């Protein structure tokens, strides 16, 4: 029986509410462990049946609540019967007079839904939906409640007649508690009707003049619950319907304004972000230039820490604060210098404040404005960059952090002005605080750092030394989340010095550390990202002198890319028990390889040999993601250049995978490809011959291609040039068809190594097939026009083609398309080819 040991779950419920917490862990132990067959049975007799016998509502709310855990744990385990006797007497308490088991029932009812799905429970919304009316107030309060839950967290929505009613009804049955007596009821009236918002539910958009009217109408209620609502409701029909807001804007915008200064720190932030959704739409400009004088302010005042954010440091990922700053930062960018007549006269206030709080809110504003209204505060910068230079050593860290976060807004201008002005100071006064003592304004001061290395590039030379003294002591000072953000000011310096890093001393110090770390690092580590990204910038500044290094830093690159394409594998063919990797892993490490294969380019060859990298690569080529088949055909032509003889031996394997991504879909794979076909063709000789037929045509065809971006054009031009010089044969038939886009190509490029080969393979092609270049000679001298330096033999071929053509049409004919050119153009032609 039940009434035996039922006494006993009773007794152990009295228990579990003991106050020793030593008992309390041992009875909770022999609780959860109780889960038998049937004592969920019991755990709602106790909390909905059992009334005066075992009364004390805590004890049986702790019953429901102890239960409603056994279902958020265990309920596939779940006997059929048990759950659907809980079910009903749930759904027969809904509305209990006691407020507490009420609340109860009301969890338990909530959970269940939210583990066992939408059909599992489908007696359930069609309920809730009917009692709404049900004259007595607490079964309506219940119903409500119950119901606000399940279209807020589970339930995608798209659910009518799934709730035994259209949605035609439903919609304006919800409207009708917009005017309810009780205010927990109208909040959950705005609430629902919120969850249809988004998704255009029809029934609600052919309700909107009516929602709207609801909305207003209630827009000065006391529960702040209602007011938050309504925000919401407003802020989400900004996108959705916007045509139906518009007659409203302004009386609409008054309201807002009210609302982000309100009491509640809740309405307020959701006022808020009705300027932050509103400044992305183009009717803003238009509709805010009037509000400005009053809605700056509002953003300004909120942008100040509160009393207790300022505790909780010395917080929440979003807040009114970051919202305004937000807010402030879109408004910027779309008043620009319009703006500052809005904003000035409130900064001057601020930025020289005698109270902190003031001043880094002030400090804050300057940053917040900077990318909108830049030009407009260049003739302000020459005072305000000394003066934020200055409260760089300001007492208060939370000073000190935003203040280098606002100066690494101007860096731009700091550098374009003589370096010993601004330049100077800023960096003196960063690298100090790099090793502030305080960790927020650590962080800050070695972003802002990144960000001004970045900007000053060559101008950082001369201090390089005192850099990278405060970047490596950085590394034994600082502890993790700052790590991160030092790896990234490592590699920009990489990035912004370029060969003035590769001296022994400044290898000998930042090295050892860095690969202390590649080396103590668990592969699935948060550090191992930013290390490989930082190497792979250090790895292309140190050139040759990487060398002592590449060893254990190929090797686990390599490894890496191997188990990338493993973990992948397993997760396609086990979409659950198998995890999906971040193929980002990847793609950084094949770029490290193929930024080693340029830095090392030789010296690599044994490193390759001994390796599956090829094998690798060959696959990473398969791969769904483009950027991943993009990184190795990089990786693919860097080793060609590298070390062609390991590639050698594959190119049969290789061809058909770049014929087969010669695909102007994928810009960035396609331009790749085409790039590594050309480096193979050089690196080939006549050998290539077999392979052209496959990659020709599509070339050919590309080139032709009208919408096509100027690099990959470049690239085709160049490769298509390359071919050609090492088979004229099998490429000059083709002359016709390429020739005009690829003059109107090449002819914008430098004189380099690139655009060399590339004419000297036009010009094995045009004195094997002559007649393909007549047409279209135009382009041709166009082309040849543009170099202004080229290689002593290059100017012959030049010569004889330009003198061939002209002996051909004969002086009379020349002489009249030598009209057709502009002046510095027929002169540069007679000038370097005498014609």
């Amino acid at each position: 029986k039940p009434d035996e040991q039922g006494l006993q779950q009773i007794l152990q419920l009295l228990k579990e509410s003991q106050s020793p917490d030593t008992t309390i862990q041992r009875t909770v132990q022999q609780k959860l462990e109780q889960l038998n067959q049937y004592p969920d049975f019991n755990n709602y007799l106790i909390f909905v049946l059992t009334k005066l016998k075992s009364e004390d509502e805590p004890t049986r709310s702790l019953s429901g609540l102890i239960l409603k855990n056994n279902v958020k744990a265990h309920f596939q385990n779940f006997p059929n019967g048990v759950t659907d006797f809980i079910k009903s007497e749930c759904l027969n308490n809904i509305g209990d007079s006691s407020p507490l088991i009420r609340a109860t029932v009301g969890i338990l009812i909530t959970t269940i839904a939210s583990k066992g799905e939408l059909q599992n429970w489908p007696d359930l919304l069609p309920k809730l939906c009917s009692l709404l009316d049900s004259e007595d107030y607490n079964t309506c309060e219940g119903a409500f409640g119950a119901l606000q839950k399940i279209c807020e967290d589970s339930a995608e929505i798209l659910d009518s007649d799934v709730l035994d009613r259209p949605l035609n009804i439903m919609i304006p049955k919800f409207l009708q508690f917009f005017k309810h007596s009780s205010p927990k009821i109208r909040s959950h009236a705005v609430a629902c009707v919120n969850q249809f918002i988004i998704s255009r539910t029809q029934a609600l958009m052919l309700h909107i003049d009516s929602f709207i009217e609801n909305l207003f109408a209630l827009a000065g209620d006391e529960e702040p619950e209602v007011r938050k609502n309504v925000c919401r409701a407003l802020v989400m029909l900004l996108e959705v319907r916007m045509d139906r807001l518009l007659p409203h804007m302004h009386n609409i915008v008054e309201y807002m304004l009210q609302r982000t200064q309100d009491q509640d720190e809740n309405v307020a932030l959701e006022a808020c972000e009705f300027w932050l959704t509103l400044a992305e739409q183009p009717i803003c400009k238009d509709v805010l230039v009037r509000h400005l004088p009053k809605l700056i302010p509002v953003l300004v005042n909120g942008m100040k820490y509160s009393d207790i954010d300022i505790i909780l440091l010395k917080i929440s990922d979003w807040n009114l604060r970051k919202c305004s700053a937000a807010a402030l930062d879109v408004l910027a960018n779309v008043y620009r210098d319009e703006l500052l007549p809005h904003i000035l006269p409130l900064l001057k206030e601020l930025l020289f404040h005698h109270e902190w709080v003031v001043k880094e809110s002030g400090i804050l504003v300057l940053g917040a404005i900077a990318e909108g209204c830049m030009q407009g505060m260049i003739p302000y910068l020459p005072e305000l960059i000394p003066h934020l230079i200055q409260c760089l050593s300001d007492k208060k860290a939370l000073v000190r952090s935003i203040t280098c976060w606002t100066l690494s807004r101007y860096a731009h201008w700091v550098v374009s002005q003589p370096p010993d002005t601004y330049l100077k100071p800023l960096m003196t006064e960063l690298l100090k605080r790099i090793l502030d003592s305080n960790k927020r304004v650590q962080e800050a001061a070695c972003s802002a750092f990144a960000t001004l290395e970045e900007e000053a590039c060559t101008e950082l030379v001369p201090y390089l030394a005192y850099i990278l003294d405060t970047l490596v002591f950085a590394f034994s000072k600082y502890q993790h989340k700052n790590l991160l953000i030092l790896y990234d000011a490592i590699g920009t310096l990489a990035d912004s010095v370029g060969h003035h890093l590769n001296k022994p001393e400044y290898i000998q110090m930042l090295m050892p550390p860095l690969i202390q770390k590649w080396n103590m690092l668990k592969d699935e580590d948060k550090d191992l990202f930013p290390l490989l990204e930082c190497l792979s910038s250090v790895a292309t500044a140190l050139q040759s002198g990487f060398l002592p290094y590449c060893e254990p830093v190929y090797q686990r690159c390599v490894n890496l890319v191997q188990k990338t394409l493993a973990q992948a594998m397993l997760n396609n063919a086990q979409p659950d028990q198998y995890e999906a990797p971040d193929k980002d892993f990847m793609i950084v490490a094949l770029d490290l390889l193929s930024g080693l294969a340029e830095g090392l380019g030789g010296n690599i060859e044994q490193l390759v040999a001994r390796s599956n990298i090829l094998t690798l690569m060959y696959q990473c080529m398969q791969d769904k993601m483009p950027e991943v088949r993009q990184s190795s055909f990089a990786l693919l032509g860097d080793l060609t250049k590298a070390c062609f003889q390991h590639v050698k031996p594959c190119i049969a394997d290789f061809m058909p995978i770049l014929g087969t991504n010669l695909n102007p879909e994928f810009i960035s794979v396609c331009n790749n490809a085409t790039w590594a076909i050309g480096e193979i063709s050089i690196q080939m000789g006549i050998e290539m011959q077999p392979y052209i037929p496959m990659v020709l045509h599509q070339l050919v065809e590309i080139i032709n291609r009208p919408n096509t971006p100027k690099t990959l054009l470049e690239n085709t031009a160049i490769t298509i040039g390359r071919l050609g010089y090492v088979c004229p044969q099998e490429v000059a038939p083709m002359l016709q068809q390429f020739i005009r886009p690829w003059c109107t190509s090449l002819r914008n490029i430098r004189d380099n190594e690139e655009k060399d080969s590339a004419f000297r393979g036009i010009c094995t092609m045009i004195s094997v097939n002559p007649s393909g270049v007549i047409q279209d000679f135009i382009f041709f001298c166009d082309a040849v026009a543009s170099w202004i330096n080229p290689k002593d033999d290059l100017r012959d071929m030049f010569c004889k083609i330009l003198h061939g053509f002209k002996n051909q049409v004969g002086d009379e004919n020349w002489r009249r398309f030598s009209d057709q050119f502009p002046l510095p153009l027929k002169e540069r032609l007679a000038a370097f080819y005498g014609v």
